C-alpha cells in the first residue's frame, strides 16, 4: 500500500522504526525474514522503487542507520541478493538508485559487526551478480564520479582502455576481495567469480610476474628431494653424505610448514596432508634407523612411492596437464571406489563360496580363503591360467561359480566401469578448465603470502583523488556511441 | 591413406588422438611406473628367487602385468610380504581401473 | 559529428590529410587503431557510410591514395575486417559501395608495399 504509507508518513510516521524482533531477526531462511529492519531497507528488497524514492525525500529519513548485525541498507541488499533465476535482477537497480541518492562513500566503506563493507560481504557470501556490478561500476554523468571504480581514460573508434580500482582488491590490505573469494570454503561458485574483470587479469599478472619462477623454483627443489630420498633408499661415504643432510632438513622444513599450514585452516587440502604425511615418514624413519629396528625400511619405502606420487601436485601450471589431473581426480571420487566396493563384496563373496567345497600335495589353488581370493584377483586382471581339475567334490557346482564371477566382473562391471566414467568425463570437460584456475590461484596467494615485508614491489599501476589502478584495453564494433566520458584527451601511452 | 576419404579422415583421427590423448596418459603411466618401481625393489633381500631383484626387473615384471603377460608371484623374497603385496595391489588399482580405463573415456 | 564536418569540409578542409603517427599505425593490437591514415578511410571502418558518401561526393577526394603501408582504401578495409560475431558485416556493404562508387578496376588490381 503505496498510497496509505504516504498518508502515514504525511501524518508523521517514524521512518527510523527498527523491527528488531525475533521473526525479523531469524536464525534460518524459514522461520522469518532478514531485510534490515528498517521500512527504507523493507520497501528496498521487495522491489517497490516508488516507496524507496518517496522514503529518501523525506529529509527526517536515516540512510546511513545500522542495525542489530551493524548491518547498514547496502549490506541488507546484498544479503537478500540472489540469481537471476530466482529474481529479476531488481536488487542490482536498488543498490544503483539508493548509492546515487546518497552522493557520498560513506555506505560503501561502513563495517558491520564482523568488520565487512558491502563489497567483502558480498565476496564473502558468493553473489556474482551484485559483485560484478560493484567491480566495474562506470557512472557516466559528472558531479558524482568518484563513485565509481572503472574509469574509461581514452578511447579512438573502437578501442579504448579502462581504468580499474583496485582499493580494497588487491592483496595489499588485510581482508581484501581477492582473498575472500580464493579461500572461501562456504561457497559453490567461487569459479562463477573468478572470472570478473579486475580480478581475471589480476591473476595473471601476478602469475606472470613472480609466481612463475616461485613456482618452477619449488618443483625443482622438491624433485631433487625426491631423488636424494630415492637413491638413498636404494642404495641401502664422505661425498655422499651431504645427500642425506639435504633430506633431512628439507623433510623438516617441509613438515613444519606443511604442519602449520594444516593447523591454520580447521578436497581443497588433500596435497597438504599428503606432503605431510610424506616428511613425517622420513623423520620416522631416521628415529628408527637411530635406533636397532629394522622397521625404517618400511617406512622409507612409503615415503618414497608417496613422495613420487606427491610429484602429480606439479601438474598444475600447465593449462593442458592441470585439466588431466582434475579429471583424475574428479574421476577417483565419482566412479572408482564406488566400482571398488562392489567389487570387493563379489570377491569376497566367491572366495568364500568357492573355498568351501574344497576336499582334502597342494593338488588344489583353491586351498583356503586367501588363496581362493588371490586366485580370483589374478582372473580379473588376466594373469596365470585357468585349471578346473581342483580337489572339488562338486565340480559342476565350482565351475558354475567360476563362470558366474567371469559374467559378473569381466562382462557386466569392469565394461560398466569405462561407460560410467564416460559420462562424468563428459559432465567435468565444460567445468574442468575452471577448477583448474581456482586450483592455481591458491598457488598464487600463497606464494604471495610466502614472501618478506620487503619485495612487495610487484604491486600494480599508479596513482591516476588518487588511487591504485589497472589499465586493460579493449575493442568492440558493436554500438558506436560517441564519447563524452574520457579521462584523457590524446589516447595513446 | 588420404585420397580415400574413409581411410583420411580414420588417419586424422590417428593423429588427433596421439596429439590429444596417449602421450598425455603415458607421462602419468612413465611416472607411476618408475615411481613403483624402485619402491618395490627396495625391500627385496638377498638362486634367482625373486623376480623383483633389482629396478630393470621390477619395471619389467611391472610392465607386463598391466598388458596381462606372465603369471603373478608374490611369494617373493621380502622382508615385508604384506607392504609388498599392498603397494602391487594399489599399482593395479592406479593403472588397470584408474588410467587405462580412464584413457577410453577419455578419447571417446 | 557529420554535420561538423561537413561544415568543416565545406569551409576548406583538406580530405586528403594522413594521420602517419605510431598511434595510428601501431605495432600490436593494443596500442593504437590501424585504419588507412585518410579520412575516407576513417568514416569507411567505423561504419559512418554518409560521411563516406559526402566525401566521395567531394571531386577532390583522392581514392586511389595509397599510405605508408602501400594501401589504398580497400586494404585498409580488408585489414580491419573481421567475423559476422564481432560487427555486424558492415565492412562488406562498405566495401561494395566504394568500388562501385569507383567504377573502374584500378582500385582492386593495385598492390601494396
Ligand atoms: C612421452 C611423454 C610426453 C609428455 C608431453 C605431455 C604434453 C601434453 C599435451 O598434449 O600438450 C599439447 C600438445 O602436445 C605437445 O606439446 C607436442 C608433444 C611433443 C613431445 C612433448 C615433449 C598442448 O596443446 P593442446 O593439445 O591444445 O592441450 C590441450 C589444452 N587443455
Ligand atoms: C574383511 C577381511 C576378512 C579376512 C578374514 C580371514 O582372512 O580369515 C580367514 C577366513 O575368514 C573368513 O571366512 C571371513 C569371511 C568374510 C567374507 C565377507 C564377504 C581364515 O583362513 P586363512 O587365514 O585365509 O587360511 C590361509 C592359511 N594360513
Ligand atoms: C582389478 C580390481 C582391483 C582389485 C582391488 C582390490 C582386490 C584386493 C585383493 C587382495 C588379495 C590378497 C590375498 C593374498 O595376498 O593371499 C595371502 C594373504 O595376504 C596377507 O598378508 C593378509 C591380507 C593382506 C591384504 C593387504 C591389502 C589388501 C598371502 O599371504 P601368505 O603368503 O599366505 O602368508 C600367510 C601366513 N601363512
Ligand atoms: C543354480 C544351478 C546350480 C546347479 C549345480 C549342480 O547341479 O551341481 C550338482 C548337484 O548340486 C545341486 O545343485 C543340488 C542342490 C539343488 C539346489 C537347486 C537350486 C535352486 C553336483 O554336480 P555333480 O553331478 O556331482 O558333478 C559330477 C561331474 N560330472
Ligand atoms: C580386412 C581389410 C579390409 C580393408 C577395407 C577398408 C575399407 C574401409 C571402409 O569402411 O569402406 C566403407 C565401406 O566398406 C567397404 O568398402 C566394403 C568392405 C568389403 C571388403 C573391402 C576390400 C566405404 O563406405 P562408408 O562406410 O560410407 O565410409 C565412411 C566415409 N568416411
Ligand atoms: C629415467 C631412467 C632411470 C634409469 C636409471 C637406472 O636404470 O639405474 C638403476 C637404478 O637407478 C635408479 O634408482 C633411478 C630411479 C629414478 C626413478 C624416477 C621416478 C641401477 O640398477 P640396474 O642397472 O637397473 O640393475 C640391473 C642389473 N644390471
Ligand atoms: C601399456 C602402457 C605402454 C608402456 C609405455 C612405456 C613402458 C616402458 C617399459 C620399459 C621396460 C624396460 C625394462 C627392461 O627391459 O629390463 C632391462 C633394461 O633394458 C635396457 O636395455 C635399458 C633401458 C632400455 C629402454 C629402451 C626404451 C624404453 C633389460 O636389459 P638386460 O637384459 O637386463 O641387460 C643389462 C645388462 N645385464
Ligand atoms: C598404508 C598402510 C601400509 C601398512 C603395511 C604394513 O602394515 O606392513 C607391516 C608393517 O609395516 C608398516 O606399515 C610400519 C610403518 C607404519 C606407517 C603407517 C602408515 C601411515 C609389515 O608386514 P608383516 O607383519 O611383517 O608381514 C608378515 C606376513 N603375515
Amino acid at each position: 500500500q503505496g498510497d496509505i504509507a504516504a498518508l502515514l508518513i504525511a501524518a508523521g510516521a517514524d521512518v527510523n522504526a527498527h523491527a528488531k524482533g525475533a521473526f525479523f531477526n531469524p536464525k534460518y531462511q524459514h522461520e522469518g525474514f532478514y531485510f534490515g529492519e528498517t521500512p527504507l531497507a523493507l520497501a528496498a528488497c521487495t522491489n517497490q522503487p516508488e516507496i524507496v524514492q518517496l522514503l529518501m525525500e523525506h529529509e527526517q529519513t536515516d540512510i546511513t542507520s545500522r542495525d542489530s548485525r551493524g548491518n547498514n541498507i547496502l549490506h541488507a541488499l546484498v544479503t537478500v541478493a540472489e540469481d537471476f533465476k530466482t529474481q529479476n535482477d531488481f536488487v542490482k537497480r536498488m543498490y544503483d538508485m539508493i548509492l546515487l541518492r546518497s552522493g557520498n562513500w560513506e555506505l560503501e566503506t561502513t563495517r558491520n559487526n564482523d568488520g565487512l563493507t558491502p563489497l567483502q560481504l558480498a565476496a564473502k557470501m558468493g553473489k556474482a551478480e551484485i559483485l560484478k556490478y560493484i567491480l566495474s561500476r562506470e557512472i557516466k554523468e559528472k558531479r558524482l564520479r568518484s563513485l565509481s571504480r572503472k574509469f574509461t581514460d581514452w578511447a579512438y573508434g573502437p578501442v579504448s582502455s579502462s581504468l580499474y580500482d583496485l582499493t580494497n582488491v588487491d592483496t595489499t590490505t588485510d581482508n581484501s576481495v581477492l582473498e575472500i573469494t580464493v579461500y572461501n570454503t562456504n561457497i559453490d561458485n567461487r569459479h562463477e567469480m573468478l572470472t570478473l574483470e579486475p580480478l581475471h587479469t589480476l591473476l595473471h599478472m601476478k602469475w606472470k610476474k613472480f609466481a612463475k619462477h616461485m613456482f618452477f623454483l619449488s618443483f625443482c627443489f622438491y624433485f631433487f628431494y625426491n631423488i636424494t630420498l630415492t637413491l638413498v633408499s636404494y642404495y641401502r661415504g664422505w661425498l655422499q653424505l651431504l645427500g642425506r643432510m639435504f633430506v633431512l632438513i628439507w623433510a623438516m622444513c617441509i613438515s613444519v610448514k606443511e604442519g602449520i599450514a594444516i593447523f591454520l585452516l580447521r578436497s581443497d587440502a588433500w596435497f597438504h596432508f599428503v606432503f605431510f604425511i610424506q616428511a613425517v615418514l622420513v623423520i620416522l624413519s631416521v628415529f628408527l634407523y637411530l635406533f636397532a629396528y629394522k622397521e625404517y625400511l618400511a617406512c622409507l619405502v612409503l615415503a618414497m612411492a608417496l613422495g613420487w606420487a606427491n610429484m602429480l601436485y606439479y601438474t598444475r601450471g600447465f593449462q593442458s596437464m592441470g585439466m588431466y589431473s582434475v579429471m583424475i581426480q574428479k574421476v577417483i571420487l565419482h566412479d572408482v571406489l564406488k566400482f571398488l566396493f562392489v567389487y570387493i563384496v563379489f570377491l569376497l563373496g566367491f572366495g568364500v563360496a568357492l573355498a568351501s567345497l574344497i576336499e582334502k600335495k597342494d593338488c588344489s589353488s583353491y586351498g583356503s580363503f586367501s588363496d581362493a581370493v588371490l586366485e580370483l584377483f589374478k582372473l580379473t586382471i588376466g594373469l596365470g591360467d585357468l585349471n578346473i581339475q581342483q580337489n572339488s567334490k562338486y565340480p559342476i557346482l565350482f565351475l558354475f561359480l567360476l563362470i558366474t564371477y567371469v559374467i559378473l566382473t569381466f562382462v557386466l562391471l569392469l565394461n560398466m566401469l569405462i561407460a560410467l566414467m564416460g559420462e562424468t568425463v563428459e559432465n567435468v570437460s565444460k567445468e574442468s578448465e575452471r577448477i583448474w584456475r581456482l586450483q592455481r590461484a591458491r598457488t598464487i596467494l600463497e606464494f604471495e603470502k610466502m614472501l618478506p615485508e620487503w619485495l612487495r614491489s610487484r604491486f600494480r599501476m599508479g596513482e591516476l583523488d588518487f588511487r591504485l589502478c589497472l589499465r586493460i584495453n579493449e575493442v568492440k564494433w558493436t554500438e558506436w556511441k560517441t564519447h563524452v566520458s574520457f579521462l584523457n584527451e590524446d589516447p595513446g601511452p
